[PDB]
């Protein structure tokens, strides 16, 4: 199994104290922190053979070329995509999304068309439909929730019609943690005639990803939760949708002939790959992908499994605490304390030293639909403890009698 | 006075040998090498204060915005923008000149109404208007060159006309060293009723770049050419256009309020700014700007002043050699031999340690002026020496005269 010492020592923010206290981070699912073996890559790049990209002309442009390319065969073979045509290096998720609105939906969807999405999206997977819909005179429609935050295979037949041309959904919520039935929604958009878009956003970091099995048309995620360089994304589409897609960008890099009015494209990966790419940050990315894999996937998604069956029991010794979503879950928990707003909340824990987020994380219609304003939420990954569950479900305890004596105390004013 | 090996010290990379020769670095604008100051300013975020932005929630959040958002300060006043809501952050110059002909010209252009550019462009300020007015019915057409490669203002004035909306010019070409009147053109281009965009790419990392003086209305700029990490650039706009055009993606981040069908944006920048942002990149560019502030904009552009005299007149030395563009440059020389491929160029010289590089430099309609299938380029910065300019002019007559050994040893069979 993994050692989780071994691996918390590979990971030097993690040593330090913020206000006197050890810190506890319990916010992978805003952002991951990142080894050593991934910082020291980006140096060594940097140190010793950064240069541009694709040129085949002097040593170091050589070495930079070999290492980016060489990252995208370990993103293909990571989400076991057939071929690194699929793999697009973009700038993270939200991108990787916008070019399947502008690239595929723009150009494919027409009035009585419709898009399909659910009520529990990021607004990554939500504003760009809600455009590609308003610019074709096309239909956006949403998969209604189960009462525990779960999208039901019959709600999606319902919802997903011969009119639908597009299912866009999250492989896991960044909110309620559910992990969506995709490989089954990939069947019911396919009989519909549609194509189905996965934000593997916070799926990617926590759980293996195969595309072949999900059967995906588009899937898109985010090195910065993966223990990797930030400002750098996946997009992975079937070749088959790429080959007819036109580029979301143009520039340098992704041409092969420019005359004065017109110009002809790379192929594949390269026509969506305009100008000087992201190249430390891709070789850094194959770094984590390196990292994750020889701990292992299924090692690190039971880990969690653990963290998270710990909390949520340790979170119902708590009176007064509500936690939204199912109880099979990702590795997080989104909460509220009856009677505090959730910012006071992560004010007082980051007093004890422990980072969570507060606000509606990216997720305003599953807000209302949760009916609430703003939650609370601590998420984990392959380097949190049990250890670190107890302070934190020790300083809710202590935050909930901290607020009820305030308030008895302004009692008699 | 800059000293040449103090700042030398200052970049790892340089110190090392290709092909058993000391490495000399001649392709700066492809992309430059990075002092200590900006790798460890990467080190120490992802050791040290790593995590996502714009909560005010935890202590290494807050650490972490106000390094992103203090680089976009550092960036506003190395530009000298009037504000910050004028400076976007985004992927490169070639996603910022995209975003201009996406939310700025598609939105703006109608038949009848041209945009125009110049033959020296870069294809990433060649293709998006291309796109641009192809999807508007506009028209785009081409100011011309004098015969030295530089642009003339009549020239300027005849192609300008009161049907222009958009000129769109570099500001220093990436292969004739030419730097371009900007502030005269953008004269014209507002005397003509059109904004004027400039593309920053080569000018910014060596020359002082003030957008007031400039008064350009656009204008794009890469961290990888300007000692800073890959994957980011900026666009400045001024905030009276950027206020009125549309966002160029869509996510989180960049909202305001989303409900299930429409949403509202987020103030300038972040507008522009979707979805988890480049955060260790954009420090990086800011540590990258206050190491190039400290040796002074001015004195860079004088190095390399001294540096092109100087290579110029070496150039002159060598039997067989043209030499494209102005005697007053920038610091680069695009060149070819009159009877070896620029391709054969490289090759040799890359054998004895030196990195040039070979193609057309992204300018197909540049090189197809010039009457060349591809060229040769030397190009400088702050860390490069008259002495490895003497090695290049020596390796190119060493090339020179073995190529013509082979012909002569052939000759017979
Ligand atoms: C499910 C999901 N989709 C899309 C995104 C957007 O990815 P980005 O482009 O890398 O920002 C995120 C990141 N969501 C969060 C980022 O900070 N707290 C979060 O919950 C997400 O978790
Ligand atoms: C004048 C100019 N415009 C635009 C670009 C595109 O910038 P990017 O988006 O950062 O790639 C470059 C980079 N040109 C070169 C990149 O490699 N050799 C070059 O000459 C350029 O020099």
């Amino acid at each position: 199994h993994m050692n989780i010492t071994d691996i918390r020592e590979q990971f030097p923010i993690l040593h330090q104290q913020v206000n006197g206290h050890d810190l506890v981070y319990l916010d992978s699912a805003a952002t991951s922190q990142k080894p050593r073996a991934v910082i020291e890559t980006l140096d060594k790049y940097y140190n010793q053979y950064n240069s541009n990209v694709h040129r085949g002309v002097h040593t170091l442009g050589t070495r930079a070329t070999d290492g980016y390319e060489g990252a995208r065969e370990k993103v293909r073979k990571f989400i076991n995509a057939k071929s690194m045509a699929e793999i697009i290096f973009t700038k993270g998720t939200t991108t990787s999304l916008n070019m399947v609105a502008l690239s595929y939906a723009r150009a494919n969807l027409k009035p009585g068309d419709e898009v399909v999405i659910t009520y529990m999206e990021h607004h990554a997977n939500i504003i760009p439909w809600q455009q590609a819909v308003k610019a074709t005179g096309a239909t956006l429609k949403y998969i209604p929730l189960q009462e525990d935050g779960t999208i039901s295979l019959e709600d999606v037949r319902e919802t997903v019609t011969s009119n639908t041309k597009i299912v866009a959904v999250s492989h896991v919520s960044n909110v309620l943690g559910t992990v969506n039935p995709i490989k089954e929604m990939a069947k019911i958009a396919h009989d519909n005639g549609a194509v189905i878009v996965v934000d593997g956003a916070q799926s990617t970091p926590h759980m293996k990803i195969d595309v072949q099995d999900l059967d995906c048309d588009f899937f898109a995620l985010s090195s910065h939760k993966m223990c990797g360089p930030t400002g750098v994304g996946v997009l992975y589409g079937k070749k088959a949708l790429l080959e007819n897609m036109e580029p979301a960008e143009f520039g340098g890099e992704m041409i092969d002939f420019v005359g004065l009015y017109e110009s002809t494209w790379k192929e594949l990966p390269w026509k969506f790959e305009a100008g000087t790419p992201i190249i430390a940050g891709a070789i850094g990315l194959g770094a984590a992908i390196d990292f994750l894999e020889e701990i292992g996937l299924d090692e690190i998604s039971r880990h969690e499994h653990k963290l998270a069956a710990y909390a949520l029991e340790r979170f119902r010794q708590l009176d007064g605490v509500t936690v939204y979503g199912p109880e099979e879950r990702a590795g997080l928990v989104t909460f509220n304390l009856d009677d505090v707003h959730p910012h006071d909340v992560a004010t007082v824990l980051d007093a004890e030293g422990i980072a969570v987020r507060a606000g509606h994380h990216a997720a305003q219609p599953l807000m209302k639909w949760l009916d609430v304003t703003a939650t609370a939420r601590a998420s984990f990954y392959l380097y949190n403890t049990e250890e670190e569950i107890d302070k934190l479900v020790e300083a809710l305890q202590k935050t909930k009698e901290y607020f009820t004596n305030v308030f008895v105390d302004l009692e008699h004013h």
